[PDB]
């Protein structure tokens, strides 16, 4: 079939280099879907540079449905006729820089690319924001980017998800694929709530098959949490490659569907929840199609409601710190 | 079906950390075959401490096919039960050492895992050496495990015979996935031989289709010889990305089949083409029911002679200088 038109941004960049290999050997849209691969690093030359060296490697790995590649220094360029987007570069940290310095700092990059995306992109890009703050960024760029739906620009939480994932098959002794209805609300921070009310392995309640809440609070939330640190502190440097395979799932599970099962995805509210409209928010949702459906109904008790609070508050202080940008 | 055991060698390292995602996802072995891995490193607490880190992120990846999974610090519990090992870790080329200290740090690495597979390996288990020079390292551990199946130790010559593929397919125009009949003779070094005279697309004559000798001697060969360092040039760090897809598909085609298409992989010379016995060498094959096949009759002109030559002296070299510790 047809090529799907993929850009990628911070190219030359470590969740890149676990990332595009993968997308390249079919693994995000498919065994029999052939892409091409629009990639964008920022303009100075080492990074130039190196991003033509991770095109060798791509070449050089002989990818079937590796249809073409292109290297981008502007986002006008690497945007055109995308029908998806993975927006990974971001400014991060650094010394001396405040929380609002990081916002600004972001910003700035996300209004740029979001208008971009609105101007020569597909009319109906899928597009899925990698970055840190994910949430907050993916909401600058919907904002950035009036004619196209704003339930196309999504954030990832699937890596949160996932890490939640791994921390109850081990708890409980499970595989990690026969949990069920397990799922992740707001921020891609630590103030996530990895929701497990609602799970089921095999048809029996998680949350009755451990029988301590104790556990929940104390341990579970912290640990998946903290999850990211722990591994910076083990290895030195970031979670490279499991923030590229949640990336993957993604958009996989976006695009292919998940048939009834549930997943988590940043999406924008559109109130459910009371989660006021607009907010980039992580939802349980199941997809059909190329689209999304947020699953209703749940009951959100007192612990639910407080650390949903929690995270609502973290999401809404970023939007306040960026919304002069947005004039 | 049964899980398979494999263990990998340099776990919290860099190709590693492109491998192991991958083989984890099926890549390796094929969608419907569960795995156990079982990784080593030095036993040093930083080196083991990183391993816990990459582990922790595997699991994060929630990968269906990851039927267990464990460290070791030491190649005789590694190597236990193991279906199949992809020996990675190496002593690279420090500051100060001479080839001969390459080759003996080596050697010293080698022989004991060598042993070590003897011991308490699988009975048939397949080897792949990844970690430099890795002929001669496939050729220390062959020699120092007298219990197995000579024919089981490979190396990867893979990667050279990918990286000819995509200059040909440039050359051409041509997808990558419609050359036939290319493979590569002797050494993973930069005195390999990448032989096109036999290949073809859509039934057409490569050669031919060049019609350029010159292009094949002064471009084609060096371009695929220096690439390694064309990498390092333009990225700083090693392909370790495409050295690992390479390795997936060294192990892919051997146990699964490459249905009569040919491909290049390091063995032990049975003596054709004049290989001195023994010698792991580069050698185009078939393979079919997790068995290679030596191609033969293909004619050997004077061009192909002097490049065979230096590239079999450069691993007699290499051998001579390893003898001493195969006591």
């Amino acid at each position: 079939k047809t090529p799907m038109r993929v850009a990628v941004t911070g190219a030359a960049g470590q969740i890149c280099y676990s990332l595009l290999f993968r997308i390249a050997n079919g693994d995000m849209l498919g065994k029999d879907q052939p892409v091409i691969l629009q990639l964008l690093e920022i303009p100075n030359e080492k990074a130039q540079k190196a991003l033509q060296g991770v095109m060798m490697e791509i070449d050089d790995c002989a990818f079937p449905l590796l249809a073409g590649m292109t290297a981008h220094a502007d986002p006008m360029t690497a945007f055109k006729d995308a029908d998806v987007a993975l927006l990974v570069g971001a400014r991060p940290r650094g010394p001396g820089m405040e929380r609002k310095d990081l916002l600004e700092a972001n910003a700035q990059i996300f209004t740029v690319q979001g208008k971009a995306i609105d101007a020569v992109a597909s009319r109906n890009i899928k597009v899925l924001v990698v970055g840190n703050p994910a949430n907050t960024n993916a909401y600058i760029a919907m904002k950035s980017a009036p004619s196209l739906p704003a339930k196309n620009f999504t954030a990832m939480l699937r890596l949160d998800h996932n890490r939640a994932l791994s921390q109850i098959a081990a708890k409980t002794g499970k595989p990690v694929s026969s949990i069920e209805k397990l799922f992740v609300w707001g921020n891609h921070s630590p103030t996530m709530y990895a929701d497990y009310r609602y799970a089921q392995i095999d048809g029996a309640s998680v949350k009755d098959m451990i029988n301590d809440d104790a556990w929940n609070r104390d341990t579970f939330l912290p640990t998946v949490g903290k999850r990211g640190a722990a591994i910076i502190d083990a290895r030195g440097v970031s979670s490279a490659a499991s923030a590229a395979n949640a990336a993957i799932d993604h958009i996989h599970d976006w695009v292919l569907g998940t048939a009834g099962k549930w997943t988590t995805m940043g999406i924008p509210s559109d109130g459910s929840y009371g989660i006021p409209e607009g907010v980039i928010f992580g939802f349980p949702v199941t997809t059909e199609n190329g689209e999304y459906k947020i699953v209703q109904g749940l009951s959100i008790d007192a612990f639910s409601q407080e650390r949903i609070n929690v995270t609502l508050n973290e999401l809404l202080e970023e939007q306040n710190g960026v919304q002069h940008l947005l004039g």
